[PDB]
């Protein structure tokens, strides 16, 4: 109706005094740990305290924090571990949930966080080792470390690539084929590709995801300030800048809350709490309202009905939208996202808007069709940290029966994204029209199930690229960015190029590599024509250092 009441059911909240919080943990985790494409969604909330004896299991769609104004104000002697037991040792599949704002002293001196993609680990303090790989050597696909600090060492081991940024550790084992690192103390020197090391000394701007906190006896909201040039933490000395918001400026929604309802609330000027749960919405979510936030919790999830636009955000400052995953629904959406209206060449570089984990899936739990995914059209504006995903597995998938075409479609100035996955889209997962982009990590798979050649054929190109930049743009950089194939419907097709850019002077990248997994098609070259194709059944990654 309001501000503030209560957190529903979804929102489990401990103390150091709760009756066995170890059996309970544990029971969200067997509800939750194969529970892949179900629709229960689980926040796990801790206070200030200290915790004894606990293996925080997290599960699909299980979100776990703590409640301190600080990290080191909840701490657990303990764990906080992902593995991968279902699937018998492969972190593949590791998918959709996340850990933050908690101190962590772990079992045997490491904590194990073995996930993929759309998995953030944000403002953790762990004192002890980091193992980014499950109970194995087996297979895994992540990652996204922000704002952490990890005093010793890390160990991806298995990890294909990994993006750290704005955080200290203490070490960094080892690079699989693009561990890529900005403004990271302790992070290992620029080396691609020997070893796949890309390393930048600052993050050109960040601004930490909004979080929920006790300010005493009182939830609040943190609303971190950006900065410039960050490197390492925002908290270590941390008294840092920002301003926190009481619970009671936010429409706590929940229940099948509606569209006119939510939208009423931003008018109204309230912010958004979308408390773990699925949202449809018959009609699009809207947030036209300056320095809006809507923070999501537990993977909370916005359905779109009758081919609408889930979320699309007006031509203003400051709205941090953080923490949701947009799961289309069986009525293709022309967008899924839209960051700013269109034709509009408003700045916003004091106050820029930002998304943070927004995570996008067309089909793999049933249905879902979209002809772009996100859109972003507000100049200015920070991605950081999506994923945005056209399934592979799982119910409802089809080379037409999910078809998305276009992943993520840049078209504002000055947009950086930092931490971007995009994958298997039957046309480009990437598009840049927008001038002085930047892009800090990416990582992208090539749809698998292409039937032929003539399907994919782009003009005079075979296939679509997974990062394409318009020839007209004068200045773009790009900076530790992959894409893979995995051509399993038809594995005699051939991909021209990972990337595809104009050759101008201002259009610069660094450490760019394409990958055939196990000889299933191949690639021609890495970006326009040039590097080297793939070629042989051995997982072997073509690279170019830079270009043009």
């Amino acid at each position: 109706v309001v501000g503030g009441g209560d957190l529903g059911p979804n929102v489990l909240v401990f103390d150091p005094s709760t009756p066995d919080i170890q059996g309970k943990v544990d029971e969200v985790f067997r509800k939750q740990e194969s529970n892949q494409f179900g629709t229960d969604r689980y926040a796990l909330m801790f206070k200030p305290g200290t915790y004894n004896d606990i293996n925080a299991q997290i599960g699909f769609y299980t979100s776990i924090a703590g409640l301190g104004l600080n990290p080191d104000d909840t701490t657990f002697n303990g764990d906080v571990t992902v593995d991968a037991g279902w699937f018998d040792g492969n972190a593949t599949q590791n998918f959709w949930r996340s850990a933050e704002n908690l101190a962590l002293n772990p079992v045997n001196g490491t904590n194990r966080w073995a996930v993929s993609q759309a998995a953030p680990f944000r403002r953790m303090h762990v004192k002890g080792g980091l193992n980014l790989a499950p109970d194995g050597y087996g297979w895994a696909s992540g990652g996204y470390i922000a704002d952490s600090k990890i005093d010793g060492e890390v160990g991806p081991y298995s990890q294909q690539q990994w993006y750290t940024r704005d955080s200290s550790v203490g070490g960094w084992g080892n690079g699989v084929w693009n561990m890529t690192f900005s403004g990271v103390e302790g992070a290992p020197a620029q080396s691609f590709p020997e070893p796949p090391y890309t390393t930048l000394e600052t993050t050109p701007v960040s601004r930490e995801k909004p979080f929920l906190y006790l300010d005493g006896d009182d939830y609040k909201v943190f609303v971190p300030a950006k900065r410039t040039n960050a490197r390492g933490t925002s908290w270590g000395n941390g008294t840092p800048e920002g301003e926190s918001l009481p619970l009671d400026q936010f429409y706590v929604v929940k229940p099948g809350a509606t569209a006119e309802t939510i939208n009423a609330a931003v008018d109204q000027g309230l912010h958004l709490l979308f408390t773990p749960g699925v949202y449809h919405v018959d009609q699009p979510i809207e947030i036209d309202r300056a320095n809006t936030v809507a923070l999501g919790l537990g993977l909370a999830t916005i359905i779109p009905d009758n081919g609408v636009t889930a979320l699309k955000v007006g031509d203003v400052d400051g709205v941090k939208v953080a923490g949701l995953l947009v799961d289309a629904g069986p009525v293709n959406s022309e967008t899924l996202v839209e960051v700013g209206s269109d034709g509009a060449s408003g700045d916003h570089a004091a106050n820029p808007t930002s998304l943070q984990d927004v995570f996008v899936r067309i089909g793999g739990a049933g249905p879902g069709k979209a002809t772009t995914s996100i859109v972003v059209n507000s100049n200015d504006t920070i991605i950081d940290h999506t994923w945005v995903w056209r399934a592979d597995h799982g119910e409802g998938v089809g080379w037409e029966t999910n078809r998305a075409d276009y992943g993520v479609h840049v078209k504002g100035d000055n947009v950086l994204a930092t931490g971007l996955f995009v994958e298997h889209f039957n046309k480009y997962d990437v598009q840049w029209s927008g001038e002085n982009g930047k892009t800090i990590f990416y990582q992208n798979a090539k749809a698998y199930d292409a039937p032929d050649q003539a399907a994919i054929q782009n003009g005079d190109i075979k296939g679509y690229a997974a990062y394409k930049v318009d020839d007209s743009v004068t200045t773009h950089e790009g900076w530790g960015m992959g894409s893979y194939c995995y051509f399993n419907v038809n594995p005699d097709i051939r991909q021209q190029h990972g990337f595809q850019a104009p050759v101008k002077p201002g259009v610069k990248f660094h450490d760019l590599l394409v990958v055939s997994l196990g000889g299933k098609g191949q690639y021609e070259h890495v970006i326009n024509d040039i590097g080297d194709p793939t070629s042989g059944d051995t997982t072997i990654p073509s690279q170019v250092v830079s270009f043009p």
